[PDB]
């Protein structure tokens, strides 16, 4: 599993408050590049992304863990589930999913062509 | 139909020296938020985004301009397609397609719930 | 023409809540540098600005928009000018005009020397 | 135990290609911030940062992996230590330790008195 | 006498190396905007910019520092020279203006109406 | 001496409305970047850093002034120290310390090897 936490600052909210879409976006795909790149041990590249769904709206302050979980391997291709939960820090409120995506990462040799990854376990 | 262009500059690249698939998303998801805006007027949130792909890379240095146009409506929801082309600067040089993807915005209420959208014109 | 458009977030602007002078200077320069590098059709930098006027304030949330236009050419120089428009969302309310500025841009060789560009038409 | 993963790319990249020293302080910060809060489950503040050496340079396209450890509780104050390491991609490669440092933060009630936290368990 | 110096890293430079136009364009009005706070000890805007020359590139890796002086006074208005200067590091090297501009600044309430500010001094 | 001026703006402030301290960090750590390249007239890195201390929380809207100091000399190494003010606007009120913090640079010659520096004065 890659994780990544991030605090919500205003630098990084829409004009009502909440965690921009745009943001979270980047987040997942990095979470993604990073366990593409941790299994591919080579140079990999976001191809396509698909059924992103921001289910629940992210508050100034919250604080969000994104996990990406490496699904599927194909040859060069690598499809990873990214998550995104806000975590409560108040006792009593619980962790819920916010938001979730899939991303599919290619890995590249150097001269930029797709390149073998290795299998899934 | 919303237009933007942007120079692609060293600080939103990755460290390839291409266009970082982030940010590639988060301008979408932007262009996306403004034409859904202006044809709810009203606010909106991105609930959804499917199909996004990455077809070539976009190099440091080159002009991109995003399109979004309205492709259909529901009652409070609004489906965008955003396409991302590399305008070359070079006499004669080319001019091609680098990413395109489908985003699903919601208008809401002064109190965050789900309001109706004008008819799709 | 060369448009931009931008919603209004907390991270572009001041401690007053409204879009902050030296960001709507870099997104007027950005879009000037477009415009002038789709004219020259080479590399072009930035030499001069003059007589930017700041008339209404750009409140958090407002979407506004970025309209460079060619004025007129020199031998290696263009003179740009930038207006910066807040597109009201609200049924009712209308567009006003929020800054305007003009820029003089020289195209260079890849020496960095001032190169000729195209007459205006 | 907080984790951050983050790919390093030319925007938090000092001009020799090696990831910025501020860069690295606020990304412990924030990696610390988020530990204290969730120890406290309550709002927390940085106080006070001893003892951050900078062991080895890391290069521009590392993956850095940030570790948080509460490793001290006060009354109203926390301990945390925080270390950046760089997992190297190559097969057989490299995973060192690039920095570490220590933060002391202090959870605040509404008012913003220092307010008391959980034992050290 | 406002100052600021600043290194140039990669994320504040174009495609060419050099630091960004509309990034000195952004530096100056903040210089213009501290010393005009200072002067007026109350709320400021900047309303105008004039005459900014960009005489000389600013290469990546170096260290510029903006000078912001009050020139004159009127009523409510405050008119700020900024001057950008690289200040070389190798022994004995150059140290060179590279820009210089003009900013005009009003201080106004709490209810956002033009405030006279103390005279020139 | 150096010295560095910023408006305090939503952007680098956290959920409490105040200057965040990563971003503090970074402030200081540039600002100490800065004077120990004046002195050393060559490349420098941060190597260490001790005795941050948060002392007073900056407000969003706060003016704050970096100054930076070299204070002893070793053979390739610089202790500078770094103290954050916020200098009030508002008549009557005065100017308080709301951080400071030490660090440790190292000149470094083009192979990135320790170098020597001009011993202090
Ligand atoms: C990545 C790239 C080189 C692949 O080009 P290509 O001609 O499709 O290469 P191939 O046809 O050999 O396909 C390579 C792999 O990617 C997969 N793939 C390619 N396009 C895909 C898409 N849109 N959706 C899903 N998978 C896709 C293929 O199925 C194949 O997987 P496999 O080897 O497991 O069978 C090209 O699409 C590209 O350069 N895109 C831009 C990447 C980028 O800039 N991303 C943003 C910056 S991180
Ligand atoms: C939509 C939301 C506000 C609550 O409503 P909901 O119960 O999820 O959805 P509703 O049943 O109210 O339906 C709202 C509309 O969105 C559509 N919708 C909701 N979830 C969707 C999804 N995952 N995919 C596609 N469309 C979806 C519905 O089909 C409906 O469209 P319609 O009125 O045209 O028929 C909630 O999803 C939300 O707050 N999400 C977070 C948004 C956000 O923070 N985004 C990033 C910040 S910009
Ligand atoms: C800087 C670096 C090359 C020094 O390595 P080193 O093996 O310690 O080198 P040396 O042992 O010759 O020490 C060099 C000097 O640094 C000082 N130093 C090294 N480590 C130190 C530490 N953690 N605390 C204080 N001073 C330290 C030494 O005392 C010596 O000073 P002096 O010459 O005045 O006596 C190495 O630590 C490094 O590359 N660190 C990463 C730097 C970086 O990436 N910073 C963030 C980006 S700006
Ligand atoms: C702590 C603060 C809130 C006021 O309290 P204070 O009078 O300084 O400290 P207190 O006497 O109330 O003690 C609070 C705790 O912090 C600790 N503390 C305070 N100053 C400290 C320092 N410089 N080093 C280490 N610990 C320190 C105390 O030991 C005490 O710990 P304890 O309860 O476990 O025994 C004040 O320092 C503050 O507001 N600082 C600014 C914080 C900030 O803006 N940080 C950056 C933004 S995230
Ligand atoms: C651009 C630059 C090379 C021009 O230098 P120069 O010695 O003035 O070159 P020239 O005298 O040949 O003038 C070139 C053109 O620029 C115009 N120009 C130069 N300085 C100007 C100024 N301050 N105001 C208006 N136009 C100006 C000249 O009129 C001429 O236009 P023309 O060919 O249509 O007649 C030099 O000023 C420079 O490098 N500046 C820094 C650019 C930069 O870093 N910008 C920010 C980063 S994008
Ligand atoms: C100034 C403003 C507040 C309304 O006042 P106004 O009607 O434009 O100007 P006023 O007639 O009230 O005069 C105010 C002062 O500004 C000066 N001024 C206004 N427009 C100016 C311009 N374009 N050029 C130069 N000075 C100008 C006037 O000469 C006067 O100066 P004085 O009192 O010393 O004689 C309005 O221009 C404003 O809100 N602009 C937007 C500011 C902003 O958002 N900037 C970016 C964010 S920091």
């Amino acid at each position: 599993e890659t994780r990544m936490v991030y605090p919500v600052f205003p630098g990084e909210t829409n004009h009502y408050g909440t965690l921009f879409g745009g943001t979270v976006l980047a987040w997942m795909d990095q979470a993604a590049f990073v366990a593409a790149t941790r299994h591919a041990r080579k140079k990999v590249v976001t191809v396509h992304a698909d059924a992103v769904d921001f289910k629940r709206p992210v508050p100034l302050g919250a604080i969000v863990e994104l996990v990406a979980r490496l699904k599927e391997v194909g040859r060069t291709s690598m499809r990873v589930e990214v998550e995104m939960w806000v975590e409560p820090v108040k006792e009593g409120e619980e962790a819920y999913l916010a938001a979730r995506g899939g991303f599919v990462l290619v890995a590249v040799d150097e001269r930029g062509r797709p390149s073998p990854v290795p299998p899934l376990e």
